[PDB]
């Protein structure tokens, strides 16, 4: 039933490829396995040595070594359900290790491959369903193996040799009743457990929509506001708890069932095997340690199998979300890729147009046979209406889709023939809202090289002249920055945003304008910065300010993918034409 | 310790004051606990009673009756682990019922008292934070009272018996053992459970921060827009990995130790009584089958005590729970309530402002000796700066908060002391933003009034001229609406905010504008269906455009506290005033 590939990928996972030093960890741990196992077994035979010398009025000697040799050998094996004895915890202790390593690993390999991935996949779905999936991807790949290994394989194998045993050394007729009581137990075990599946989760999903009901009466607090309908919602809460009740009702009972109805099998069990034995025993066929050697048997046997049942639904479960994030990783719709090779020449800077079209979404088509050619050093600024025509040049210069036809070469060498990390290292873009992470300042302005030491921070600090304003906090560099810290304003993040951008000492600034209002010193201060920066430097602005424009080189309108200007500023301004729409914007 | 007042309210809340076939059900449940305690000490003795009739070859018959009984008997007790037998299971069947009306109780009552708080406690901290507090209080009400009554008291009261038994009908020296092997287990178990109780808190933060980790490396995709950060996220995951999984080993560790510790007091313990058993046995002062019997007897003390030890965990986090639930639910912090009686009876609405003053924040204060009064039907209109002093006002025309001093009337009435449900019954407010929750329009409509049938409904479409839209929609009143259904408009909102307003039938109208852009014929129909539910009705009316103040029939302007403005619309046209203001406002 397609298990093979599934259990293959398993033993792929299982095998510690790296380290030397593991191997010998995993088969030690197979070997005190195996040790447990036999230890199962050859416990109740030296339980029924002892009864067996104690009926016959054995000397104290043997009697005592006897004793103390059962009592050791229980004290190693499990002495209670199985995972208590000695063996059993020095193969937890040896298996954490490995697990650890495992798991480190796997997490490390989703974790880079989901972030390698474009940007359309990442927009198509939230971040939480995608991060749930990967956490019970790994939880599921560990907790399946552990579960199967070293749960489900060692109770068949004490079944069988269990069966074998009685089947050969005790009787023929006890090898039949074990093996027809085990049958019985196991398919009434599956069967109720499917019934029990379904019932159940009609409660998880109950009790879901009963929770995110209770959520929206108060974090909706219009109910005073609107009238007094304290009792309508009282109402509505007490029939989502009676019907959530009602379920839970129904699903503990299919418990008490699948519970009762093993109790019972094993029990019709003992009471087959414990008289036919007693019979067995009353006509010299037998020995008075046997019975106890049968009843201690069963017992011991039936211990580990309690939980078979949450052990299926589980090793299920799980298989199904190893499937959901094998389906994920194995996806291979990332098309924003490189080609053979081809490192990125960054002579001077120059850029080119020829006549491109693109259209970020389908159906319609928003970009169309747009060209423009900008000298190096000229800040070029595009403005328009309120559109995302200008959101969607900005990415295309960033090599963050594929063109589906046209040619983008940059000094001439197209930007579809290179590798990403050179184009992108050259290229530094301010978005409108610099939103930044969880961390100290010091490493927020390293971010930009992680080589670069802290000589290259108090060199951005005197060029950007933001070094009294740092200065000026008395926590220093370890202040808490972020959410989790204290709040900056907006004209703050842009200025660290600048910082960033002179760490970076790219190539061409591909900067996006924010429309925070403030006074028109501090903005001419951080435009006479910018232009500090991106001196003898290529430069794309976008704004629907004409400060900036009016001693800008080349301005550029965009009108649903359509341009109608061109040529020098001179010719611009001798125009006359949409010039009215650049005097109605100026107040 | 303290524990006396804890115990004290468990036992109140374990029985069920409430319904009369329920009593029953509790006496019924520790019947069924003291018997199969009683069960649990009495097998071993049948077990003896079989092996000692079979070492002195007794007839067949008696042993086949005997064996037979002894088998029933161990169907009925718990055949491993405890929570196996008939009679816990039936326990479980019962409980399932009377933990389902208890939790149901509890959950309602904190459900309706926190709803009953004010709104200012509701602004000091989030939803979310509360909402989790109540659920894990009811589950701790649940769960420590399962736990502590079916679990710690049942096995040291076999504890104790057990030691009874075997120092009263077995020797003077079992019971010595039993009781020295079971104190050191007890003891050993508390203190492991506690140093490990520190070293795993310490793996949960840690857990907890990487995990929030993740999310601010995938909601924050500005990775690949900066620079080539790959290795660098990379890298700070790796050490976050490294340093849970350094914690988590060193909890897993602390566990295998607990266990060991344990498997060998027990071992000790079986060991000593093993062999001070056989050695009394070889000098036939004892029969063979009690060397069975005690062996068979420590098993079960064993596995409970086991999972004993575990449990003290639980109750202590619980007994956490339990007391941050009845700390929010003792608070009394709901200063808006009303006197000992008092009802009101509205007449016509007459609204008068004698000299209040109140500051809803502390330090400063913003709202003082501020005074109108409006005549019924005129739409008192109030402007100013981007200020909250409008929707302060708003808030206590409301009865929302408490003024600090002053003395605020409506028909000649104070309103500090008349109930809050008339008071808020006879007035409609409509917001600016108004949210809605999870069901279908028709409730959305239906919201007006419990008792109200469809027909008002009906009458209400018909009036309020939404009925066109009704039928455009296919779906009809069942339409599945809301964030989880489909997304409506503004306008369409706002129209059924209108639409319960007419539900209500109010006497006055507290309106607020709504600040949506919309063609000038949508919104001189709302004004319309607003002056046609507001004819001969009281109305005030908050906008900083002049549509609403033109026919307004009285304007006020609120300077951080001050108002200057006052008189007949005449008047203020004539006053000269801030109709500076005006005029900058039209265009
Ligand atoms: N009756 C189950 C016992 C399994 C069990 O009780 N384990 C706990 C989980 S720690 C459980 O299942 N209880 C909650 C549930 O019903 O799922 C079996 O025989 O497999
Ligand atoms: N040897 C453990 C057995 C109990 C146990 O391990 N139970 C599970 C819970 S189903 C557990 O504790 N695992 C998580 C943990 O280590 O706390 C003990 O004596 O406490």
């Amino acid at each position: 039933r397609d298990f093979g590939r599934k259990l293959r990928l398993l033993s792929g996972y299982l095998w510690p490829r790296g380290s030397p030093a593991l191997q010998l960890v995993v088969l030690i741990c197979l070997g005190l396995m195996g040790l447990e196992r036999a230890l199962n077994v050859l416990v109740p035979i030296f339980y029924r040595n002892i009864v067996n010398l104690l009926t016959e009025k054995a000397p104290w000697n043997s009697l005592a070594w006897t004793v103390t040799s059962y009592v050791f050998l229980k004290f190693l094996q499990g002495g209670g359900t199985g995972s208590t004895g000695f063996v059993s915890n020095l193969r937890t202790f040896l298996w954490i290790r490995v697990q650890q390593f495992t798991s480190r690993r796997v997490e490390l390999l989703i974790f880079s491959h989901l972030h390698e991935l474009s940007l359309r996949w990442h927009l198509g779905r939230r971040t939480g369903e995608v991060l749930r999936i990967a956490d019970r991807g790994t939880s599921s790949v560990t907790g399946l193996l552990s579960y199967l290994v070293f749960n489900v394989i060692p109770t068949l194998a004490d079944i069988i040799i269990g069966i074998i045993y009685f089947s050969m050394f005790f009787n023929a007729w006890f090898g039949l009743i074990v093996f027809l009581c085990m049958s019985l137990y196991l398919t009434l075990t599956i069967v109720v457990t499917e019934w029990r599946t379904k019932f159940r989760r009609a409660m998880n999903t109950q009790e879901n929509a009963t929770r995110a009901r209770a959520v929206d009466s108060l974090l909706n607090f219009e109910t005073v506001k609107y009238y007094n309908a304290e009792s309508y919602e009282v109402e509505r809460y007490r029939e989502a708890i009676i019907k959530y009740q009602g379920l839970e009702w129904k699903s503990s009972a299919s418990l008490v069932l699948l519970n009762q109805t093993q109790n019972l099998v094993i029990g019709l069990g003992l009471l087959a095997g414990s008289l036919l034995c007693a019979y067995f025993v009353t006509e010299q066929k037998l020995q008075v340690g046997d019975y106890v050697l049968f009843g201690t048997y069963i017992i011991q046997l039936y211990m580990p199998l309690n939980w078979f049942g949450t052990y299926y639904r589980m090793i299920q479960t799980n298989f199904i979300d190893m499937e959901n994030m094998f389906d994920l990783l194995k996806e291979e719709t990332e098309v924003k890729d490189l080609p053979g090779a081809g490192p990125l020449r960054f002579q001077k800077g120059r850029i080119e147009f020829e006549n491109v079209h693109f259209s970020y979404a389908d159906g319609r088509e928003t970009l169309q046979d747009v060209s423009f050619t900008v000298m190096p050093g000229q800040t070029l600024a595009l403005v328009g209406p309120s559109g995302a025509g200008k959101s969607t040049i900005l990415r295309l210069l960033f090599r963050f889709y594929d063109i589906s036809s046209g040619c983008i070469r940059i000094d001439g060498q197209d930007i579809s023939q290179v590798t990403q990390a050179s184009l992108r290292s050259h290229i530094g873009v301010v978005p409108q809202d610099t939103v930044l992470f969880n961390d100290t300042i010091a490493d927020n302005i390293r971010y930009g090289r992680v080589t670069a030491g802290n000589d290259e921070v108090e060199a951005a600090a005197q060029a950007a002249g933001i070094h009294d304003a740092i200065m000026a906090f008395p926590e220093g560099y370890r202040t808490q920055v972020g959410e989790r810290g204290l709040k900056l304003s907006g004209g703050e993040k842009q200025r660290v945003a600048i910082a960033r951008t002179i760490l970076k000492a790219p190539g061409i600034i591909l900067l996006d304008e924010a429309t925070s209002a403030l006074d028109t010193s501090n903005e001419r201060a951080i435009q006479a910065s910018l232009a500090k920066v991106c001196a003898n430097r290529t430069t794309i602005v976008v704004a629907h300010r004409l400060s900036t424009v009016v001693n800008a080189d080349q301005i550029l309108v965009i009108k649903d993918g359509c341009i109608v200007e061109r040529g020098r500023h001179e010719a611009l301004l001798s125009r006359g034409g949409v010039y009215a729409d650049m005097w109605q914007l100026q107040q």
